């Protein structure tokens, strides 16, 4: 049958792109990544259709009139496949099926197709360092050492091999190496031990994972986050992390994604400081030939030390001190600043719209591709109770009536409760109450997503950090290159109080401020230094105009 | 006994003020209305200390904490006299008792105590025009016609008369004349056929409404609103309103006033333009010998009006329009447009909270004395399954937990629910959710309260409404006549987007505009339009320094 | 237009009954009502079709297929009249259409088809002794007092006449002459100032109200309980109630109907004693030849009475004095003490020996006035609530059952009279609305709410309070001995239980034995069905075969408020 992968005799059989029906293209762009705003979302917590009790794909396919009506041009999926669990459906056990729970592949196919004619894009993880126990891959490495599969995963008859190789979890894991109980050896493993690395050596594998990614592709999919790259390859003597051949595979994955699959996109998820992740988007000089965008991930702890020492110098710092990137290249960028390793925007900000506000327009304002997680456009909260990954992981809060609007199936059939906080609880903040109120959380994001469509300059503009007298005072042009090109000016007021700014806008004189939100003219710019005034954490949105 | 009002044999016998203890008196002050801010509480509603479901005057000294931490200077409550209640307690059965229902009269003075030493004052409405059915004395004037109470009200042989005088409530009463089982005559009422009205013609009736103010006031009351005082009075061939005679009298109660009890205040309920209205201070040359105070009713109107049109004029022209009044006398200003006769703030701008809070700094900085209405503090809002009167007087919500934190007693002996509507509600807006977030409304007009109270100008000072170019934006300054006085500036953006603004401000040249909220200094004062910058309902509160 | 009621120039004229479409009748049953077990619900408060936040006649029909499924037999209706709605709509302003509110004349139609067609009937209530101040004809009546609806009203120029008639109201109201403002001439009213009294002493207001009758049984529906009836006619020197004018005039309306509209039923309203309200069935040489139904109010005082004294006797005592009545006539049941045409429980100094006791008791003290549904009434207990539920469907009458009752709902306090509780979703199930546009917002009551009381939960699990109802209410339309039997209480050893049997007359004729504890602890009893020896007792709820009678006393044993129903089988 179509759905699940099966081994028989001795070769893991899996179904091919061709086995299911194809859903609608959309036309050709090779750079729609720069101009797109994500929406991350998790299938389990945001609709649940078949009444269950878990959010599904079909729940999901419901909610994208939503999800258009706000504005968002792609989703991003955490990871759906085929998982004993054990670590979040990061422990993959099969690549060529969807969570049962979660749905089907041809119900994937549904979403693909929905989401295209509403004009969005779909990405999701794909797990690329290691797959679970649970795999058949391991479960024929460890039978059959001597079998095609043998070779998959690293095998080693003693624990004294990559030492210097940082163990990540410290809390839970002592050796990067486990020892297997049916084939009596030790095996890699970076992350967890039911997660054992795959054999990147192996040019089977190799193989494997392109052909995993040339069916998601095959399917409709528009790109991936790849995840655990820093840690494909392994060599004695070294820390095991971005090794030359590394880089070279990810190199000749992208090979194959442009020629195979035009117009598609490449995140790498790399935990680490901008200069250093600089790397995973290639040689400049072709333009980019790695993963087309990387996190930046400074940049929020940034935000949050700017406005707690009331001064834009945290922010602008780290912006003149990011390295360049290559054309064919873009930041994703996002209010959170942990990744696996958390919380919410609004609890940390002690529910202050206002700065929320503010924050979301930094976010949108500032060079990059955005990334909101699902619940941000309503200031949803996190649980303490479950502790980091689970507690950011609570149902969608759409109304404030029975499990939050989220799902039919009785309260306690439910896979985690909607939270009852007294503040971020859904009685508290949800969908429906924000729908109608005009100056809602939700209301204001919708707001600010149209209104950046319509200037090209936030996203792929060149960043020009104006100075003030004022240091509380953020403000910064976005200029697309060209003779009557797009030019927006963003004036941001990091202090709780108000503020007065001088800005020198000579490079702009006789340009008229129009103001985003409302198109009410401004006076023009002059010889002189020009006056601006903001309350406590307000912004500005300017087009100058000639 | 103490408590109560007891007839016999034939005249109806009153306990005196020495008869109490007596709480601590206040300093004398004659224009502490003038700087007062109201607070606007209903007993029942705010806290049930009995635990009965309904709140009671043990329960409000609980809460005085919390009053005197929002900082309102004034404490004002609807009618707690003994009453049947046919018509919300001001169909008044006994002037000598508080209802049992809320506590004794010991319970008083133990408010008018605790509250005194908090440096908070307390005012109630007294009724004037007319008394309950259920009052001893009407029951007397039915009874024995050649009582000494048989001319304490109003009585005829037939309908015919009074005619031309309108009837107040069309919907309910066909006439003003009720015909009466036992005395088999006919009565006068302007209100309801339950409410008999007082025969002023009798000087008996003078004297001991004299008498009723002398014992509230002998308790520690600090003034009243004397209420329906267009009405006492009727003269065959008029429309029995706003009469000489009825003038006349209050001027009477005045001069008692501020003889036996200096530096109280009198109120005039009156629904009724300004310039009608004006009548009831009295005489400017006395600089005001009738009521300390009067309503101002279309400015909350011109104000939402004024925000609908995006125009600062219909405020502006109500203001130029108000008539001067007497030294020693205020407007009584509230965001409200119904007395008796309504909706709440928050529901009426569709929970805008930058609208709101607009609304707020208006109230807090044009002339006169604010009156807040009990929970606008957190944006609670009204209930259309009660109707009108009713459907505002919900209890007090402080918490998100069982009864809104109002009463501890099983929900279902309660005297009317906490609304759970699903936006206004007490688990989505309330005390405790609120006390902890800096921006939440409940600590923006605990902000705008602390910072009124440094400034003199917004209480007492003359009214200079500037010219903008700019027809959105009403600017205004407050100044306190005498060379280095308290000057305050005033700037008001009534349109929902971003607006400049260039100011007139010659006529304080060289001086230094410092912000009230956190005390940043703007650009000095020059020989040139003074240009500001608002978001979509900001305002800047500035004192202009010399 | 055909909805409405228009004064032109000077004659209130109203459509007849054949300007809308006729609903289907039933097969012509006139002892229906014997066998019937009532449902009464507010239609502002079942289901709401029109999405205005407000319950509707189209929301009731959708919910038809529900009633049928409990197995109630007549839907009963509180008044859906044109009102201005200053008493509950007791007031009426109009008898040829409908309140907007709840949709039109021909909604109401569509109705009487709909629970035809499922075999359940519709009755109403019908304000009989006053309209509403707002009324076409006291307008006309005040207005001109020498046109046609001048004499519809009672007039006088003294208040000094009928002294001798009480108050009803006597907190809001000190006389029963209103003066009016426009004909100055006082006006008498038995209820509010707005209620003036029709003059029934004028032929023309006699006919013009039977025709009302004859409107609405043309229409379709199948009876009305008729309102403020002992008020109808005054005479001076008396009390002004239950005059024999008063009781002339029903046997001409039973005389109509009977003739005209064969098969419908009519009931009494009247907050008397049983002994007083006897008269309204007529003269029993007749079979009964006025109402055919009325109400017995003591019942649930006495059955409350007597769990609280965990004795028999006040229950036994009102059963053995309640009078025999006419032949085609039945006693209304239902678990209240007075309608809502009166504020406080019906009683007698006189023939009630329990008279001062009610009052000695708190938990009875309590529900003299305030009107509560079961569930609250008897602190959310199971046992209890079956135990009622039990007496009020095996005593002698006809049966009503009040809406939401079947699931357990509660009150309110400002309240019975709140949204039905569906579904445990958004607005209780009850309509799509905005939940700050509803007439009333559903309870949200933590004990009693609609999260944790609704249909839906209750209609799955098999345990469940609907369940039971419904299979009572099943088991009791399989015994018509509960409907229409006689009955005998047993001599038994224990008071703390009480014990009966229904039977038909005739051979093989239905005989069903029910034995209630109302003691909170388990209890024996040894009743003395000698009567029945060699009948085999089969406990209707499960159908297991109990001990065959003996001539030595028969054993029971029951648990603290149980209850057991057998058919004596031969
Ligand atoms: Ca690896
Ligand atoms: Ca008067
Ligand atoms: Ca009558």
């Amino acid at each position: 049958p179509v759905q699940g992968s099966h081994v028989e005799g001795g070769v893991v059989e899996h179904p091919d792109a061709k086995d299911f029906g194809s859903a609608a293209a959309l036309p050709a762009d090779p750079t729609w990544f720069k101009h797109a705003v994500f929406y991350e979302v998790l299938v389990r917590a945001f609709f649940d259709a078949s009444a269950d009790g878990s959010g599904d794909l079909r729940g999901l396919i419901d909610r994208l009139d939503y999800l258009q009506w706000l504005g968002i041009d792609c989703i991003w999926l955490p990871p759906f496949y085929d998982s004993p669990l054990r670590d979040g459906g990061y422990d993959i056990r099969d690549f060529y099926k969807v969570l049962p729970e979660f749905g089907t592949v041809d119900d994937f196919v549904a979403l693909v197709d929905a989401a295209h004619r509403r004009g969005i894009r779909i990405i999701t993880d794909l797990v690329m360092n290691h797959t679970s126990e649970s795999h058949p891959w391991f479960q024929e490495s460890r039978r059959d050492p001597d079998g095609p599969y043998g070779d998959y995963y690293v095998w080693s008859d003693t624990s004294e091999r990559y030492t210097d190789a940082r163990i990540i979890f410290v809390d839970t894991e002592e050796s990067n190496w486990s020892f297997d109980p049916v084939r009596r050896q030790f095996y890699w493993h970076r992350f967890f031990s039911h997660q054992p690395d795959l054999n990147y050596d192996n040019p089977a594998v190799q193989e494997a994972m392109i052909d995993v990614i040339r069916f998601w592709l095959g399917l409709g999919i528009d790109g991936f986050r790849l995840d655990a790259v820093p840690y494909l390859f392994e060599r004695e003597g070294t820390n095991c992390e971005n090794l030359p051949e590394t880089h070279a595979f990810l190199k000749r994955v992208r090979k194959v994604v442009d020629d195979e699959f035009p117009g598609r996109v490449l995140l790498a998820e790399a935990n680490q400081w901008p200069g250093d992740v600089v790397e995973y988007f290639g040689d400049p000089n072709t333009g980019g030939d790695e993963c087309h965008m990387a996190f930046h991930f400074p940049l929020m702890p940034r935000i949050f030390m700017a406005v707690r020492r009331e001064s834009r110098f945290p922010i602008s710092e780290i912006i003149a001190q990011t390295p360049p990137i290559p054309d064919m290249a873009q930041w994703g960028i996002f209010l959170r600043n942990h990744d696996e390793l958390r919380r919410r925007l609004a609890p940390l900000l002690d529910n202050d719209r206002n700065q929320i506000e503010l924050f979301t327009a930094l976010l949108l304002s500032l060079p990059g591709s955005p990334v909101l997680y699902y619940g941000d456009e309503i200031g949803m909260g996190d649980v303490i109770w479950l502790g980091d990954r689970d507690g950011v992981r609570i149902p969608m809060q759409w109304t404030p009536d029975r499990n939050a609007g989220f799902s039919t199936a009785n309260p306690g059939r439910l896979y985690l409760p909607p939270s009852q906080d007294p503040v971020y609880g859904y009685q508290a903040v949800n969908v429906e109450a924000q729908r109608d109120t005009s100056t809602s959380l939700l209301n204001f994001t919708r707001t600010m997503l149209a209104v950046r469509r319509r200037h090209p300059a936030f996203a792929v503009g060149a960043f020009q950090e104006l100075g003030g007298s004022n240091p509380s005072v953020l403000a910064y042009v976005r200029q697309v290159a060209g003779d009557d090109g797009d030019t927006v000016l963003c004036v941001n007021n990091l202090s709780r109080f108000p503020q007065p700014i001088e800005l020198d806008l000579q490079q702009w004189t006789n340009y008229t401020p129009v103001e985003l939100t409302g198109h009410v003219e401004f006076p023009r710019i002059g010889q002189v230094p020009y006056l601006l005034t903001l309350p406590g954490h307000g912004f500005y949105w300017f087009q100058l105009t000639t």
